[PDB]
């Protein structure tokens, strides 16, 4: 049976995308740029902070100095850190707390494999820290998803090989990272988005220990 579960944060345990979006929208409003809405925000997902800011600036064909670019980028982050102060256990996705409990009671290791620079803060605000055996530090990892490095790091940190593990992800890049680490992916969302070759559940309430076991036995 699998020995560990490697969780992404955004789209699996909670929604951080909301708070990035709010941070960019508030930034854009502050400097008088219109059009940073939830649809436009699709162009900012999975994209570097530099690239995102550049796209926002283009909406008003606004030009900045290097010093101003740096300040705006810092301001987005300040915005983000302010907006996540509101996170609480009420923000945990359905099924996830029960899944963590059941994993822990079955002595299955639990690790976070997230690019979030605020992972430990977020898990603490959601009162989940006690379930996690490790959090992979994205600062100590060389390449982002779809590279497998973060999932490898998360497995190793709990003393397992990725091939002994299940990875939970909602994104294409994350699923590919899990695949290339050697872990078994189980996606959450739509096969239209994530592919027909993996097991996908429509929402996180379907991530139960019983279901993970059945998927493992059937792989
Ligand atoms: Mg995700």
């Amino acid at each position: 049976m699998f020995k560990a579960v490697l969780f992404d944060l955004d789209g699996v345990i909670t929604d951080t995308a909301e708070y990035h979006f709010r941070a960019w929208k508030a930034l854009a409003e502050e400097i008088g740029i219109n059009g940073v809405d939830r649809q436009f925000n699709e162009q900012l997902k999975g994209v570097s902070r530099e690239d995102s800011l550049q796209k926002i600036l283009d909406l008003a064909d606004k030009k900045v100095s290097a010093e101003e670019f740096k300040e705006l980028a810092k301001r987005k982050n300040d915005n983000y850190v302010k907006m996540i102060q509101d996170v609480s256990p009420a923000d945990v996705y359905p099924g996830i707390l029960q899944l963590l409990k059941d994993l822990r009671s079955n002595k299955i290791k639990i690790a976070l494999a997230s690019a979030s620079k605020n992972g430990p803060f977020l898990l603490e605000r959601m009162n989940l820290t006690g379930y996690f055996d490790a959090i992979a530090d994205p600062a100590e990892v060389a390449a982002s998803k779809p590279a497998p490095d973060i999932f490898i790091a998360a497995a190793h940190a709990v003393g397992v090989a990725p091939s002994e593990s299940i990875g939970l992800e909602d994104s294409q890049a994350g699923i590919q990272a899990i695949k290339d680490s050697g872990a078994l992916p189980i996606g959450v969302g739509r096969p239209e988005d994530l592919g027909d070759d993996i097991v996908i559940v429509p929402d996180t309430s379907h991530y139960t220990l019983e279901f993970l076991k059945e998927v493992w036995l059937q792989k």
